[PDB]
């Protein structure tokens, strides 16, 4: 079941696997939830995504230190929004590495972001570069094509059932595909799908904006982007 921890919300979704959930107010649109991972990889914790707030983030380690109590290894982030990159400050202080995209650092601040340390690069098929993501363990990162943002990039848990899919995809009864705003809508459909060819054998899909879901997340979403162009 749900944990709520102060403002924050942390869901299990499998052995070593949790969600943890952050909100924002965004004027004209409500308290807006972000969901990232958390990974226990053997005597570390990795995790995917920021909160928003440096603050948010602040508490997610707290969480870490009384759920896991095992030091966070490093973090990597899924593109230079604030639902993604918000904490970045917060890492820092705490001593973790990070990652994001070479683009995402290169973006992040006219976003407003600050940039992780690393960066990574990827081959012409979407994996990633394994000598920029060290250490990563079973987070198996995909650079996908740009789709919600020129720089998303999605995250897959080896040993488990799991994919993440960041602010690309949303679930199987969404309506829309939420913020467009920095979105290639040409190219959109096709990231959704290749995100989901690169992860053939995750059942649980989790991502940004809805609660996680089965494969019809990704089918839905690149079905509805297919409207884009
Ligand atoms: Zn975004
Ligand atoms: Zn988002």
């Amino acid at each position: 079941g749900d944990q709520r921890f102060g403002d924050l919300v942390f869901r299990q979704l499998a052995p070593n696997v949790w969600q943890h959930t952050s909100y924002l107010d965004m004027p004209g649109f409500g308290a807006v939830a972000s969901n990232g991972l958390i990974v226990r990889d053997g005597g570390r914790v990795l995790v995917v995504d920021t909160a928003w707030t440096d603050d948010q983030t602040a508490q997610i380690l707290n969480w870490i230190k009384q759920e896991i109590n095992l030091p966070v290894a490093l973090a990597v982030v899924t593109h230079a929004h604030q639902d993604k990159m918000g904490g970045m400050d917060a890492l820092h202080a705490a001593g973790i590495a990070t990652y994001a995209n070479a683009l995402s650092n290169q973006l992040a601040p006219q976003e407003g972001m600050v940039a992780a340390q690393h960066s990574l690069t990827f081959a012409a098929n979407g994996w990633v570069e394994p000598a920029t993501a060290p250490n990563f363990g079973p987070l198996k990162v995909f650079y996908p094509g740009p789709g919600h943002t020129s720089d998303n990039i999605t995250v897959g848990i080896d040993g488990t059932d799991i994919a993440f899919g960041g602010c690309l995809i949303k679930d199987s009864k969404a309506k829309s595909l939420g913020n467009l705003g920095d979105a290639d809508t040409e190219h959109y459909a096709a990231s959704a799908r290749a995100f989901g060819a690169a992860f053939p054998k995750a059942s649980m899909i989790v991502m940004s904006h809805s609660a996680p879901d089965s494969r019809a997340a990704i089918t839905h979403t690149a079905r509805m982007a297919d409207k884009l162009r």
